């Protein structure tokens, strides 16, 4: 097979938008391989902690809802390191939109 990197294949567009957003340049990273996705979440998590009073939103381009599940398991994990292990997720299919839980427990 002809192996190549062309922006037209399974390009995964990760977009994070922060509530209490300070110096938030873009938080947008497009990875064709999940090996690179690891570094996205390493730096991203660190920032969301500062640019985020309680939570920030994320939406990742999943080409299948099967992928949306495992990127959800990653985003839930990332915000679980920041605070609450329970995180808010919605599986669309073309996208997985994950935002951290608001402090509401009794």
């Amino acid at each position: 097979m002809h192996h190549h990197h062309h922006h037209r294949s399974g390009d995964i567009q990760v977009q994070n938008n922060n509530t209490c957003n300070g110096k938030t340049f873009d938080y947008t990273y497009t990875v064709t391989t999940e090996s690179e996705l690891q570094k996205v979440l390493n730096e991203l998590k660190d920032y969301i902690k500062k640019q985020g009073c309680k939570r920030s939103r994320t939406s990742i381009t999943a080409r299948t809802k099967k992928e949306a599940e495992k990127f959800a398991a990653i985003l839930i994990k990332v915000y679980a390191e920041l605070g609450y292990n329970d995180i808010n997720v919605t599986w669309d299919g073309d996208t997985v939109t994950v935002e951290g839980q608001l402090e509401g427990v009794d």
